[PDB]
């Protein structure tokens, strides 16, 4: 898999809101959504973040992240990261995190990446486990249909 990656852009924004597959792949990138997933939706997470990028390969658009905190000198934290059903597994989510990290560290001058998964992520908990990040706290928290999650606050030192 070469990657690249770029700002995203509003062309790449249908690409994007259907990476999220089912109601419970949409809760864990984007908590305040509600299911159907739309550009709208993705549109106004943008706007209210910073740092939104796409990774492409072969000309396909597979992942997006942005952060929803910055603070600089301090710390950046990492939200809506999401990758292609069909291209996952492929280390499309390692390269994003990286050039996330790489963007944190040289704009915001941060010295830390956080991060918070919900307990039934598993894929998303073992990936930022992989990447170095830590469990911090765990949080409670309702999912769309008022059941208490555990949302799990995990972070990486950025030297
Ligand atoms: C802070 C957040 O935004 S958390 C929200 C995460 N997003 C979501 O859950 C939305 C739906 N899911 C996805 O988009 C994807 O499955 C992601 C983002 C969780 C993972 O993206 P991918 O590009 O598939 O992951 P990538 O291939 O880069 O894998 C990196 C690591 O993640 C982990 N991982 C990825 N998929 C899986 C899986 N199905 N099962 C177990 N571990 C997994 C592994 O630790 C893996 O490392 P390894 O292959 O060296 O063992
Ligand atoms: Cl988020």
């Amino acid at each position: 898999m070469q990657l690249s990656h770029r700002p995203a852009e509003t062309g790449d924004l249908e690409t994007v809101a259907g990476f999220p597959q089912d109601r419970d792949e949409l809760f864990y990138c984007y908590p305040k959504a509600i299911w159907p997933f739309s550009v709208a939706q993705l549109a106004a997470a943008i706007a209210e973040r910073r740092g939104s990028t796409v990774a492409v390969h072969d000309g396909q658009v597979l992942g997006f992240a942005n952060f929803y905190q910055w603070q600089h000198g301090d710390f950046c934290a990492l939200g809506n990261m999401m990758v292609a059903p069909a291209a996952r597994g492929l280390g499309v989510a390692r390269y994003l995190i990286g050039v996330m990290e790489n963007l944190a560290r040289e704009q915001y001058k941060a010295r830390l990446m956080k991060i918070s998964c919900f307990n039934a992520n598993a894929a998303g908990l073992l990936l930022y486990t992989q990447l170095g990040y830590q469990p911090r706290a765990i949080a409670e928290r309702h999912d769309p249909d008022g059941r208490r999650v555990a949302l799990i606050q995990m972070d990486k030192p950025l030297e």
